[PDB]
């Protein structure tokens, strides 16, 4: 198991413009498009960020292409956050999976203001961290995927996913 993995999981994948959870356009291996309520313009940033006239499709190859700058620039954001960096650096491999999951879903803001779970993380106190992190809009829309990565935070394992 590794991020990507995780993230395949988590988001599935679709090649049509859908709508996400919260029901924003996205595509993909959950890329979001826009939060704007127009197809058209969800449209149009697909063809921007694909470099073609894609009609709404993209192929299996461009989903993955999108994906992997979508986790790295996930990454990047987390290293490029005084305050999460210090966490993250903190933390074992597969916890650090768990906290790229969580940006990559909420971008870096909606994490960066998880401040007193983030704490207790870099702490390592993980049950109490998972109980804190349940506390909130996150877990009480998503709770699935929610649970699954607070057990990685709690365990430190993959079993969640396996
Ligand atoms: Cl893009
Ligand atoms: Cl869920």
């Amino acid at each position: 198991m590794n991020i990507f993995e995780m993230l395949r999981i988590d988001e599935g994948l679709r090649l049509k413009i859908y709508k996400d959870t919260e029901g924003y356009y996205t595509i993909g291996i959950g890329h979001l498009l826009t939060k704007s309520p127009s197809l058209n313009a969800a449209k149009s940033e697909l063809d921007k960020a694909i470099g073609r006239n894609t009609n709404g499709v993209i192929t299996k190859d461009e989903a993955e292409k999108l994906f992997n700058q979508d986790v790295d620039a996930a990454v990047r954001g987390i290293l490029r956050n005084a305050k999460m960096k210090p966490v993250y650096d903190s933390m074992d491999a597969v916890r650090r999976a768990a906290m790229i999951n969580m940006v990559f879903q909420m971008g870096e803001t909606g994490v960066a203001g998880f401040t007193n779970s983030l704490r207790m993380l870099q702490q390592k106190r993980w049950d109490e961290a998972a109980v804190n992190l349940a506390k909130s809009r996150w877990y009480n829309q998503t709770p699935n995927r929610a649970k699954r990565v607070i057990t990685t935070f709690r365990t430190g394992t993959w079993d969640a996913y396996k």
